[PDB]
């Protein structure tokens, strides 16, 4: 048990439930009984006025025993076509996203996917073609 980080980890819990920031992104625990508070899944809105727009993305972030001094892993489950994205996998790169790449540990699971939906609506991801509704990895 690592107090800084399950102290930590327990404040990303209420402030997932509280509802923070604007609204359009949201975390919690994958299974609610693990303690370990290791496996999250998210979710982004898809951003309006982009080819995301009308999808909800489900995401999976990892924060595992060295966070939040080290980066999460993260995951899309929902089909996705962006850079930083793998294609085949839904694997995030981290040197990709500049959240990951350059991480603070003053850096969230909020901070994370509000970064990936900030990239959602940039240039050169927000009209590539999309994969049909409702496939995942």
């Amino acid at each position: 048990v690592k107090v800084p980080r399950n102290f930590r980890l327990l404040e990303e819990l209420e402030e997932g439930q509280k509802g923070v920031g604007d609204g359009t992104v949201s975390w919690g625990l994958e299974d609610d009984e693990d303690m370990t508070l290791t496996r999250w899944t998210g979710m982004i809105i898809g951003p309006p006025r982009t080819n995301y727009e009308n999808r909800i993305y489900s995401l999976k972030v990892e924060c595992g025993p060295k966070y939040p001094e080290a980066p999460p892993s993260v995951r899309f489950v929902t089909k996705i076509n962006m850079n930083g994205i793998n294609n085949s996998s839904g694997m995030v790169d981290a040197r990709s996203i500049p959240v990951l790449a350059k991480w603070q540990n003053s850096y969230s699971i909020k901070v994370v996917l509000q970064e990936l939906r900030r990239l959602m609506m940039s240039k050169e991801n927000m009209k590539l073609p999309q994969p049909p509704e409702g496939q995942t990895y």
